[PDB]
């Protein structure tokens, strides 16, 4: 049975990344959603990493156990900025090419990697790319930190589509997330959607297989379905909503594995 | 003034129908439960915008329930389109702007493909495209009614407005659920007229419900986008005319005005 490496690694951009690896074979990189906590991949990482892949994941810059990082790394955040940082960590880890998953700002990062670093991406798996600045979160940064944490915890839980799996992440994870919510609010929603690499010139350098959440309201990532279809990119639903790796870890892992096997 | 009446067409169907207003014709085809009282509020709003609005209970359903079995068994868009063109002929409706949800939408597409001379513009909403994941429909009829009333209420997105249809409507729906179950879900989804050759004989403006789970009518967004057909969300889910009658009426009116 493969064992899980859990460690830290420094990069030249100043970030002390917390990261984990499991398995052997072609590289698969699992980029977190905006909350930046890779413990949400723990279960499917074992599944994917037993299916003939070396899986790498990490907490995102400024978030959780990667919190030792320069402020610019988690402020005015864009897919392009995060893509640069991920290519730097790939270099340090000796990852030449990878099949890359990401949801939300993680998907913004997938698209920016596919556009800007196609030589490093075997195939991209974006899920629920933010494409508009959300109405409900228009002034979330302007609120007081305790309120940011409380309201964003509620929103995240509602977007999990499996409240029991979400809670079962456990108290350690939800304590880390408490602080991340604030840093996320300050650094992500105002800049991430406008950074989406969703032009024709972004989307056809490498293979892309796009997903949205089956249980999300049609309205929420509607434009993802439009963009992918207009561009003739494979688009389908996954079980759950915004955290498929938490709500439905087996189906998530199967998706990642079958999709990646297409391009081996 | 709302006209409420009946006609026997040549398919053997004793239709219950309603008409209100003056102006270009707008036809509102029910969803698969087949009951046009769901249109009562928005029918008046549309009619007051300068249109003549016609609606009807569907064959075998509600007040149109006297009909031969073939009209409510093995139902397809194409069969329903044939029947509705005969209604149009009998009422003297030459061309119409046609709205429909669910099997109603299947009927819109079949009208647009099969009878383009008769359709000014089509407004499909939530066209069924996949067989509901049917072997279990050899249940008691009361069980079918129970389970289909629950599904329908959950697809309304405004449970208070759904309940507010009132007992007369829900008592009609009770028997309609059973007929619908036996006649519609195995055959309607395959009948969807969604080939490129079906979809470009008249203008179409496609909608899905903003609040429906993405997976349910996902493929509608794909098809419409692939074909460069206008596609957008309406408030609510599967019964916008019930949940959001004002937004619904405004949509039908503004869309129809595009083509005048
Ligand atoms: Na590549
Ligand atoms: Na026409």
């Amino acid at each position: 049975a493969p064992e899980r490496l859990r460690s830290t690694i420094l990069t030249k951009d100043g970030i002390n990344w917390y990261y984990e690896q499991e398995g052997s074979g072609p590289d698969v990189v699992l980029i977190p959603d905006g909350l930046g906590d890779c413990q949400m991949f723990d279960k499917p990482m074992s599944i994917i990493g037993s299916s003939g892949f070396k899986v790498t994941t990490f907490d995102m810059p400024g978030m959780s156990r990667s919190s030792s990082a320069p402020p610019e790394t988690y402020q005015d955040v864009t897919g392009q900025k995060l893509a640069n940082y991920i290519v730097t960590v790939m270099d340090q880890l000796g990852i030449k090419t990878a099949s890359v998953w990401g949801c939300s700002s993680g998907a913004s990062t997938v698209l920016a990697l596919c556009s800007g670093f196609p030589e490093r991406v075997r195939n991209g798996m974006p899920h629920e790319v933010p494409t508009a600045n959300p109405e409900n979160l228009q002034n979330i940064h302007d609120a007081d930190p305790a309120t940011i944490s409380r309201d964003m915890a509620a929103v995240s839980r509602a977007m999990s589509a499996n409240e029991e799996a979400w809670d079962a992440l456990g108290p350690e994870v939800h304590e880390r997330l408490r602080d991340n919510y604030v840093r996320w609010a300050y650094g992500y929603p105002r800049t991430i959607p406008g950074s989406a690499a969703t032009k024709t010139e972004d989307l056809h350098k490498v293979p892309i297989d796009w997903t949205v959440g089956a249980a999300g309201p049609t309205q929420v990532f509607f434009e993802n379905v439009v963009i992918a279809t207009r561009e003739s990119i494979p688009i389908k639903t996954l079980p759950g909503f915004h955290f498929p790796y938490v709500s439905h870890p087996e189906a998530f892992a199967k998706y990642v594995v079958e999709t990646t096997r297409k391009y081996l």
